[PDB]
């Protein structure tokens, strides 16, 4: 007999429902926790892909208020070089992300092969806030495991396990030692995985099945399938703490790459980190432009303007109260 | 754990059921309250927005029976000229709404700030019927005591409060003394909150909501998301006593603007009241141009016409019938 | 409160099972009844619009084995008169559907007004087998009283009441003595009932709701929105005997109108009966042009032989078995 | 061996060229003449068609300082009774077109046809202007013939001869007596003679070959296929003293035809004279929709805004200038 | 150096001027010749094609006073079957272009292959009126040498060859003996030639080449690319007596093939002689579907009207004048 676990729901699927308030958008506190160690002071994180972060992209992310997670598509010493630049970094920006000294706040991705021990110990090395253990399946034996060596080896840092889509998942990094999870199996823009695999849980659910399971031990980064500013305020209203962005902050001045010509048009390379492209396993993703956004900055401020205008809606004055008190609707395919 | 109130429902999503009928819809009433005071010869309420209802808008609008919301992006000196030159308005229309005087009846809009106790005194003084305390956000404390305050300092005019969604809203602003409340969080044609904030309802669920916890104590405005007769029918079968247009309405003779030679084809512009354009908090509506449609005369006769229709469908002599006896059924993405 | 009496279901919400079978397609009997007295050899009948069945589309239906019902829009004598053409028919066809004189059967349409009475005398003198009381609205006292007439006053003729979409109304015209009811508000093709009034009934679910009141005491007609032979099979499965249709006749070289070229191709007029032009009340129908079809016979054999092909794989020998036996799925968006 | 005459130009073939200037467009003079006897005080004329010109469309062409030719597509006592609304009509306009009696200015449409010689004598009776001896082919023996029996019979009365596109018709109309000619074979919007027919004369080429061959004696109507203010200029500037409009005013307030609601926009029906439609010979014309455009007086002044700035540009002080100082090129398909 | 013998024109690249006139459309004369010896009285003629032109469309084209051409894509025996077909046909038509001996006229296609002397004679026997050396380099020794053959072995019979689009391959056809000439390389509807040889000629100069050359010694037939009733007023006027038509006929009733249902709409295969299909060389044509039509009279009669009315512009009485008076303009991209 089929097993269906429930009706799985997406962003499209919901809408917010306004409530009683005394807080205009302008007042609201949009400050939050990456992971139960680390604070951010907008609840934005900008994908671990080599083309949204590298070193400027993680500057300007924590210059906002929030955290960019360095790609893993480079050496060792590549990388180890752009935690480096973050940590370092001194400018001529009041809500900056910064640590006990001072110095910007900045993760790296990292996998599970051969290399990341000494991965590891370089970004550690280099002062890395938050090591991300990033894969396409965090419910493996593989990543619990990475995740309790990182931990009992590294404990001055802090450490993300990604990516799940269940509560089930959530417990077992919690047990590992992981400090947040990364949420999203599928709702990422450029996601062939739900048509190579059939394998997928819609973002909504997912954090909701996280979060439930989690009962606030540890924080849930929500990563994939945000379009819009109301994306962002509905994963926060299902449980999230955070947001992870890479389709929104991918054409931006600050994002890798060059600005191309095309169609008379500008614009800038995109693509999954599971994409032939990326790759160079069967793959998971597509290859892509973006038109060019300009100043990073801009976008940010567009996407956080609509979430304050969202906690005014609710009548949240901080995060938590949107992420305790948000009620919702479910919408037909009419909606 | 996710809080799903219900699943919401929209214009589309529903259908009303004939029922037996002896009554032809030439010969049904179209009478109505437009607040617990103010009753109305036709359900129909044209939008509060400077491409819609200025004084020869509410003038054409009062003159067929229904009443013109003057729109508040003017100031108070050219609110109150308009209010005037409605109210002084003589013809060379027997279904004509007006007051006891005998003057065509007409509305204005105010907000919450600074200006609004100059704006109320200015409006009352020039003889506005209704005082609409016009906000995004109905369930503000702002917009409670705001609606309290009209209510206390001027008794002999009557007063709205809007927007809202829900029956707790409702209750908010009946127990504050709002005669009637205004329908509608994310309905509009060119409304963009459900995208920036991903905060809505679906208008037939928010009517519902509404009018259940009302008991009929105060009348209800839905607000947004008319775009045939049908919709009309359909929102009052839910509950409401009038129905608020922008779009219908909006290119229009009677319609603030000038026609736009365009391609050929004649237009006129058509703006949410929180887009960038209308402002000059990031904003939640759209700039376009509509066709023009002429006198404002025929889209009026064409809807009330398609709402006589549906009364002669369902057996509704008066609109009171259909808004007590009106049965529906859902449908699916197919119908 | 909301009252939503069902989830009302269209032919495309749904999809006849296969069952076990021993019989071919081409074997299967198509004989069912029109009215309790009248029995056909297939279960067509042509639409009474006058893009749609006259004399000529009206004969061509008889010896196909169906019935035509002529347009009520032509005054009496030239409706007579067409009767006349029909029934006094002689060719130089084995289905042909004939009445106890060995006469080729037909239908006529009248309305509720003022000509009725002169109207149903002319067509019974005629030789009509049926006269079809056909409206917009049939559970109306006008028609409920209507048919009531023609069957006290003229027993010999067979009566038809409609258009209805509850069990309710048929209760109130088998109550009338009608000898078969129409059922249909807002399937049609050309129909804008549904925009304009907001009014209607998915068919699936308004055929599920007249069969099952009904009870096989009179039969019932499923009139609108067929568009493929497995909407007759769906239509047959949930309790219909016949089937009406306008579109899929419309355009053939037995329907009324000229062919016109236009761009190329070659068409015929095809308009509702509450259109601008059929009318010359707000217009409930569009008008509109169908690609030209050829010889009627054909898109019957083809609509006939796909009845043929599902009743062969739903074990169905007689029409009889598919109206009893059908067993249903319902299918989503994705289906 | 094939006769090419030339290389005939339409108006998007060619482009008028600036010269010097000290006539700045609000002092020029739009003043011209119809015939040889009357004058107008702008080049604008309504085209003698059913969806264009009747007695309302008449007295607006009138007012603005044109003239409107009555359609023929109406009996004789139902013509000369929109002749004479036209020539009684007193307002409540100082560029008025009017005769030596202070009456508004009016034109009748007749065809060859055994009614021709009653239709004259009635229209002549009822004060008409000018006869317009109107058809498809103006250089046939019948419409010479007419021309000059029209002249003949009735001198105190103008008459023009149409439709032509050479010079060697021009000539003969000439000699028959015509105060001006109409030129245009296939320019039309609605045409498809050039489809049917395989017969035309693209614009520029037709006026400029019967303007060389008349050398002012008579003027010309440059008629179909305006589109823009500048096919006005360029017209002009080819040797037309007035241009005729069909598409151009369809679907203005003062045309005939009500205004339809379709797909939610306002239109007005449009058509050719010999269209299906409006002969009920092959139709050698199409029946189609124009949007609603409003007042015929703003589409006017458009116009003749866009002519005073080509006389502007032109260095034309009066309508002569254009006529005989024009400068054109001939551009490509890429200008 | 590039020799570019001229600038070769097409239908699109011509208008027929309008001249003086005193014949009316219905009084002009469709009179012509296919061959020296065969008159037909409508220069129209159905193509040898398989999906065109079998007996059924041969008797209707000598019905309708033209001729057709059977098709050679069947055996010897069923290709003279189908000739004793028309020939032995009799009525239960007063234009109908028949023989001395009062039987319907008709042609057959012949290739230049083994079996070609048994099929001429074959044909010959049967009461062929015309043999047609139906080819696509007519300017080939084997068609020049075929043609020879038949008008020397076969006095009796009328020899057509082709096709040609040239004056030199004319006079080559002429000196063979060749009763009339088919012109066409390239202008076909299904043609692909001018893209797989780059190989072709306008069809307005290969008529104007072939006429020029032949000065009226044998007639051609003007055959391809004729999409509407102007094509073929302009054939004419550039030198043609007759117009062969594939696409037109194609899809009519009488046309080989049954009709097929697809997409809803009704169809008829039309495939290019030289398409893989039909030769089953490079195919050098295509396959495709073509409305179904309904009696090709109808095109017939609509094709013959539109020449009418191009005769009754130019003032030509018969065919003749068309051919000897037509007077051409040449239009841009514009036009
Ligand atoms: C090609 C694709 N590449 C990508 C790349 C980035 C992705 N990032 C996110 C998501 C979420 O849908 C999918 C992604 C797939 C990828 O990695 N597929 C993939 C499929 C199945 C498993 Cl079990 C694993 N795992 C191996 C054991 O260790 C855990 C991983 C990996
Ligand atoms: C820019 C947008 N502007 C508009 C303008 C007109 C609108 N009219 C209707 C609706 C309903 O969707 C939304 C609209 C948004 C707007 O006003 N957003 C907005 C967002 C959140 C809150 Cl709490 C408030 N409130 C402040 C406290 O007082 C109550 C309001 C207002
Ligand atoms: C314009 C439209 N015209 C049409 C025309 C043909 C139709 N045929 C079928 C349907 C089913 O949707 C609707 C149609 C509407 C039409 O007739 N609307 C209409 C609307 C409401 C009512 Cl109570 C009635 N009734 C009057 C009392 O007597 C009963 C009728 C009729
Ligand atoms: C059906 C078409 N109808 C129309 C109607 C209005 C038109 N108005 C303008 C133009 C210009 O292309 C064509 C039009 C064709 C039309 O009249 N065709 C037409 C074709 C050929 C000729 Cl000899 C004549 N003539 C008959 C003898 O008397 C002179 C006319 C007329
Ligand atoms: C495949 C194509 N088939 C067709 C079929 C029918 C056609 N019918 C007409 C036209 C005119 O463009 C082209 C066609 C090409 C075809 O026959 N091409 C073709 C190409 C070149 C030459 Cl010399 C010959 N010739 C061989 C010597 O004998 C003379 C012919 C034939
Ligand atoms: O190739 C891939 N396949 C599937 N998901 C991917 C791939 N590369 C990155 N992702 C995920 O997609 C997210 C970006 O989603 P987006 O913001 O909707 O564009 C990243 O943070 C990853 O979790
Ligand atoms: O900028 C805006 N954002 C969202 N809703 C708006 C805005 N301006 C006006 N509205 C609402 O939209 C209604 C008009 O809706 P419509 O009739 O669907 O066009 C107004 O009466 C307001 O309630
Ligand atoms: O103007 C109209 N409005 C709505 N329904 C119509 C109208 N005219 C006819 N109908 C219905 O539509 C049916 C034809 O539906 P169809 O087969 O889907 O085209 C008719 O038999 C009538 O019941
Ligand atoms: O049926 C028709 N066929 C061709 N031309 C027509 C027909 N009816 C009117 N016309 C011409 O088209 C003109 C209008 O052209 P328009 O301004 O381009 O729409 C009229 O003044 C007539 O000269
Ligand atoms: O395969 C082919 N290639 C090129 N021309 C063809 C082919 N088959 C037939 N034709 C020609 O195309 C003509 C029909 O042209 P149509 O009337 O434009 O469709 C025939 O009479 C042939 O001369």
């Amino acid at each position: 007999m089929l097993t269906i676990v429930q009706e799985a729901l997406t962003f499209d699927d919901v809408l917010l429902l306004p409530a009683y308030s005394t807080v205009l958008p302008k007042d609201v506190s949009l400050k939050t926790r990456l992971t139960r160690g680390i604070y951010l002071n907008i609840p934005l994180v900008s994908a671990a892909m080599d083309t949204v972060t590298e070193s400027r992209m993680a500057i300007a992310m924590a210059q906002n208020g929030g955290i960019g997670i360095l790609h893993k598509n480079m050496d060792i010493a590549a990388q180890a070089a752009e935690v480096r630049r973050v940590k370092k970094f001194e400018a001529g920006y009041p809500n900056s992300c910064k640590d006990d000294l001072g110095r910007l706040r900045v993760g790296a991705a990292v996998g599970t092969g051969a290399d990341t021990p000494s991965r590891v110990e370089a970004l550690v090395e280099a002062g890395v806030d938050v090591i991300v253990v990033d894969t396409a399946h965090g419910h493996s034996a593989g990543v619990i495991e990475r995740v309790r060596w990182v931990k009992q080896n590294f404990p001055q840092v802090q450490v993300i396990g990604g990516n799940i889509a269940t509560g089930d998942a959530a417990l077992a990094l919690l047990d590992a030692g992981a400090d947040a999870v990364k949420v999203g199996i599928g709702p990422g823009s450029i996601c062939t995985t739900r048509i190579v695999a059939g394998i997928g849980m819609p973002q909504i659910s997912a954090i909701d099945s996280v979060a439930s399971a989690l009962k606030d031990q540890i924080p849930l980064i929500a990563d994939g399938g945000i379009r819009f500013s109301g994306d962002m305020a509905k994963a926060i209203g299902a449980g999230a703490s955070t947001i992870m962005v890479g389709s929104l902050l991918a054409g931006t001045e600050e994002a890798p790459g060059e600005v191309e010509f095309f169609q008379g048009r500008y614009y800038k390379a995109y693509r999954g980190m599971g994409s032939l492209g990326a790759m160079a396993l069967v793959p998971e993703g597509i290859e892509g432009r973006v038109p060019y956004k300009g100043p990073m900055g801009n976008i940010v401020h567009q996407m956080m303007g609509g979430l304050r205008s969202s906690m005014g809606y609710t009548g949240s004055a901080v995060i938590e109260d949107l992420r305790q008190n948000a009620k919702f609707v479910k919408i037909t395919s009419a909606g």
